[PDB]
């Protein structure tokens, strides 16, 4: 059973509009030499050079289509009208997602702790001092967590990362994103946690932070590509 | 000015959903309230005629009740097309049309609203009917498989219609207008659901559906982003107690799609 009957003709969606479209046509580059490599049928498509309408000549879509058009609800809109399935994160989750003042409302709305902030586009929030990390997520579960300013191991205790991990697992699923995304967090000077915001396409480029946390769980970038791609299996 | 202005206008109509037949109807009202007004508008039926077309107009109006219409979907393929549309984009349809949702983000704004809890068909009904107490009311999520349980409040239901980002005459539902609201009991419910519009970041029109309890005290239900435009719906209702003909009304949702 081959990849290039079982997923047919798959569009790698990248580039776009938006200010990241250098970043995403480095990131659907890489996924795009990942899939040809897995033997699936992958091809390009830029939608700011080829009009959405030619999507219609293709089974399903890769989306690696970073901010505007992409991180957004716009393409996810698209492609639920021409019947395509499609990786990650649905209309709703997108759309909420890449909105900071939204992702917290619904985040406070389901128990879970974020900065408090202020009507000011750009807000106010509320400063907290510590130290930033970032989980990734897999088939809809977390991944292995990594620092920010190397990254892995963390400098959590194991207890406290698995906290972390399902605390964000909970602020994944609260915001309705699905398949595989980032959410990035605080750790205050007590040890508390404190929801920051989310990435419901991330980067898929050589320097990006989900290949990194995917390959310490015995993840080859083609096999990352691969295992995203068979969300859009029904 | 003289209705150059508003160019080849799509009246997009129909669609997919179980409220196709509704569509169809605000369709054919909006569309011969357009024609009279001197709007070069066509309808477009999006199940019938590809997305692809709209390229050839340079503006929206929306009418597509339900899945495609009142949430997101269509929305998200005319910000791709460049076209300028009606009503609400791709954040508020999307939120608006699911209920959880749509309480999520009006608790985290300080908004009244019922007690809820997403019925995992497995998660102990005990702390269920501990939290809310009986009778409960469970009902679908978005089209109002997934499914949800919520707090029975008794009371009377209103709606508060909304045009130009502002409220208009509330109306009771069981005619509507009197509501049986005292002025400022009115006055108060209208600015509680200004803010439950903004705090969805819904725009132009719509509808806040909300109860009144036994009490004076009110609680949000739910949000319609695409309102019906058939003859016995309620916002053509309410936009004439303030002296909008059906026509006028119609113009002015269009004028939405200008700078």
């Amino acid at each position: 059973m081959s990849n290039a009957t079982k997923f047919g003709k798959v569009a790698v969606l990248l580039g776009g509009k938006s200010a990241e479209r250098a970043v995403s046509l480095d990131s659907g580059q890489a996924v795009l030499d990942a899939l040809l490599r897995s033997g699936v049928q992958a091809e390009a498509f830029d939608p700011q050079d080829r009009s959405v309408t030619e999507l219609v000549n293709y089974d399903r879509a890769f989306i690696v289509l970073h901010g505007r058009g992409g991180e957004d609800g716009q393409i996810q809109g698209v492609l639920e009208w021409l019947n395509i399935p499609y990786t990650g994160t649905g209309v709703q989750g997108s759309a909420i997602g890449m909105d900071k003042v939204k992702t917290k409302q619904i985040w406070q709305g389901s128990d879970l702790p974020t900065a408090p902030y202020r009507i000011i586009v750009v807000m106010a929030e509320k400063w907290i001092t510590g130290r930033e990390f970032t989980i990734s997520f897999l088939n809809g579960q977390p991944l292995p967590v990594i620092r920010l300013q190397y990254g892995i191991p963390c400098g959590l205790s194991e207890t406290e990362e698995k906290k972390l991990q399902a605390l964000c697992l909970r602020a994944f699923q609260a915001v309705g994103a699905e398949g595989w995304g980032r959410i990035d967090a605080m750790q205050d000077e007590q040890g508390n946690f404190w929801l920051l915001e989310v990435n419901t396409v991330p980067g898929m480029t050589s320097h990006s932070l989900v290949p990194k946390a995917a390959k310490a769980v015995g993840y080859s970038f083609d096999e990352l590509c691969v295992a995203i791609l068979e969300q859009t299996l029904e």
